[PDB]
């Protein structure tokens, strides 16, 4: 319900190897799921704090429509990963990280390898899931409100649960209830 395009001008693509998702640009760091520089056995058991050391910035990839963002930095907090670029985004809004309940309606900008596709209202429900097809093959997209000029993230996906729900995190890498990205 919420107009996206303050958002949708944050929205990049990011590849690690094979894997390829949505993150979201703000100043000169990109926010996006740590799993991302996960294989396919590596989902199983992962060590990030090892994976994190094989990685170096040149095995991250991110794009912003044509524009190629370098990559001079990557850290862990908690699950997310933050990238440090090169560049500030000169499209950044005021912003602000807020953790919120279920219940609670947000907009969410639905993407797909870094390209807005749409926009949809929608609740966390009481076990901290969302149901919805909207979000399928849309890790990385994030959950918004905004307060006048300020936009309020408060949401990222990152992975489709067996029974086609979806769980998340705050944009400081705490996932919403008891899930882990294993």
């Amino acid at each position: 319900a919420f107009p996206s395009g303050k958002v949708e001008g944050c929205m990049v693509q990011v590849t690690c190897g094979t894997t390829t998702l949505n993150g979201l640009w703000l100043d000169d760091v990109v926010y996006c799921p740590r799993h991302v520089i996960c294989t396919s056995e590596d989902m199983l058991n992962p060590n990030y704090e090892d994976l994190l050391i094989r990685k170096s910035n040149h095995n991250f990839l991110v794009q912003a429509g044509n524009v190629q963002l370098r990559v001079i930095g990557h850290s862990m907090q908690n699950c997310v990963l933050k990238l440090k670029v090169d560049t500030a985004n000169p499209k950044t809004p005021k912003y602000k990280f807020v953790r919120i309940q279920p219940g609670q309606t947000f907009s969410v900008l639905a993407c797909y390898n870094g390209s807005p596709s749409g926009v949809y209202q929608c609740a966390m429900r009481p076990n901290f899931t969302i149901k919805g097809s909207f979000l399928n093959g849309s890790c990385g997209s994030v959950g918004f409100n905004i307060d006048y000029d300020c936009v309020s993230f408060c949401y990222m996906h990152h992975m489709e649960l067996p029974t086609g729900v979806h769980a998340g995190t705050d944009l400081e890498g705490n996932f919403y209830g008891p899930f882990v990205d294993r």
